[PDB]
């Protein structure tokens, strides 16, 4: 599978030069230009991504060149990281649930977009649920998640202490002078120093955590975002991630 692992690479880079056309866009108009240029790779990707039960796995191996020596290791993360076309469709079906009363409807250009991809995302349509919900939830949480990324002033503070902490313990100076600028630097810099960089994100969570539930829950609260009509508890979310998928990393 080095060139699965060559296929995510591939589709990062046109996914993060998109990216990058959208940012450094005049307007919206040009952002949904932008978009609909690249109308058939956005949906052949998330079908091709959704229909690849091992896609997570091979997202690992990318940072673990030891993983693919070892059909054992691969197969003990295929019995965590698997995901089943089932387990997509309950997923969907969850995603729905989640109710944000906190701010209105979006309609921009960007949730135009979303709506006319979705009937051509196979598993979505084999989900039956409703368009208008899911695009509703999805345009809300997205909006929120970059909101708070770019406006929230906690998140700027923790972010500045994080990334002075990380200075201190390796030396972007000389990283940038060998080249680890780029998106296969970075991965090969990561995949050869697994150890100290998995320590450095343990540490740096464990100092923070409370930092980082506690901004993640004010702004589920303060949008009033529930799921199943209740409350959604960030911290039993983050513990449960933790124990069932980031540990057994
Ligand atoms: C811009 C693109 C970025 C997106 C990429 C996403 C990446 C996600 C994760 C990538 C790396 C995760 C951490 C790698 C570390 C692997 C090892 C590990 O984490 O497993 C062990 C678990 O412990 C621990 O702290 C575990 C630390 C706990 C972390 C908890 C994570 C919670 C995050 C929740 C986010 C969910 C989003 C939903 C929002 C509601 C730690 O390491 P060990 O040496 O076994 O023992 C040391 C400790 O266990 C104590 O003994
Ligand atoms: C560069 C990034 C490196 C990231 C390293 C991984 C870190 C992972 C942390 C994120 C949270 C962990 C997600 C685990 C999801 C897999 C679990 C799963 O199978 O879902 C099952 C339930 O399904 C659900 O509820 C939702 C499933 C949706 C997952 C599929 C989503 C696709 C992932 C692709 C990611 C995007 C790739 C883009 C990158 C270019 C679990 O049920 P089970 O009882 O355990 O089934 C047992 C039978 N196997
Ligand atoms: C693996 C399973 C997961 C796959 C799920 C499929 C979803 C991929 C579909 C992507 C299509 C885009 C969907 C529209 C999202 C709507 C977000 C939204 O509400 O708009 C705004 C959110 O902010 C923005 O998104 C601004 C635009 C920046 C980038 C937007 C889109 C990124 C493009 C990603 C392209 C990669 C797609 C490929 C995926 C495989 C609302 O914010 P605002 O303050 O009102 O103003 C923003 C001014 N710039
Ligand atoms: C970097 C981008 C951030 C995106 C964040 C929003 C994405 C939404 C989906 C993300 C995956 C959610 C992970 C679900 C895995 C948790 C599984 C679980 O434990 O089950 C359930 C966990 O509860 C849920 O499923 C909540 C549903 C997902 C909504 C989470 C979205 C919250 C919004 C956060 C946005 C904050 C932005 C922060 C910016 C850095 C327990 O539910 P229960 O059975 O009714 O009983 C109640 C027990 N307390
Ligand atoms: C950037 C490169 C890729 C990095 C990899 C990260 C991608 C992972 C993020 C999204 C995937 C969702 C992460 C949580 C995995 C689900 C946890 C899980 O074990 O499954 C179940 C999830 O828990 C729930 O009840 C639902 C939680 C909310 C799920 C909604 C958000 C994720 C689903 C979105 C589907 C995306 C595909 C749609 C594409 C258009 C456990 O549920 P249960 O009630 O206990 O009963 C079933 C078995 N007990």
């Amino acid at each position: 599978m080095k060139k699965d692992t060559n296929e995510i690479v591939q589709d990062l880079k046109k996914i993060l030069g998109i990216v990058s056309l959208i940012k450094s866009a005049n307007n919206e108009h040009q952002a949904y230009k932008i978009l609909m240029e690249n109308n058939s790779f956005i949906i052949r990707t998330i079908n091709k991504v959704l229909a690849d039960s091992n896609y997570i796995i091979k997202i690992i191996a990318l940072f673990n060149t030891d993983v693919v020596s070892d059909k054992i290791k691969l197969e003990e993360y295929k019995d965590v990281f698997s995901f089943s076309k089932e387990n997509v469709i309950f997923g969907i079906k969850c995603f729905c649930d989640i109710t944000i009363d906190g701010i209105d409807q979006i309609n921009n250009k960007y949730v135009s977009f979303f709506k006319k991809v979705l009937p051509n995302i196979i598993l979505f349509q084999t989900s039956c649920v409703k368009t208008t919900q899911f695009v509703n939830i999805f345009s809300k949480l997205s909006s929120i998640v970059y909101s708070e990324i770019l406006t929230n002033e906690r998140l700027h503070v923790l972010f500045s202490e994080i990334m002075a902490s990380f200075k201190t313990k390796v030396s972007v100076e000389d990283l940038k002078k060998r080249k680890v600028n780029n998106i296969q630097g970075l991965i090969s810099e990561i995949s050869n120093n697994r150890e100290m960089y998995k320590n450095i994100f343990v540490e740096e969570y464990e100092k923070h955590k409370t930092t980082l539930i506690s901004i993640v829950q004010c702004i589920t609260d303060n949008y009033n975002i529930n799921y199943k009509e209740n409350a959604v508890d960030i911290e039993f979310i983050f513990d449960f991630i933790q124990e069932h998928y980031i540990s057994k990393l």
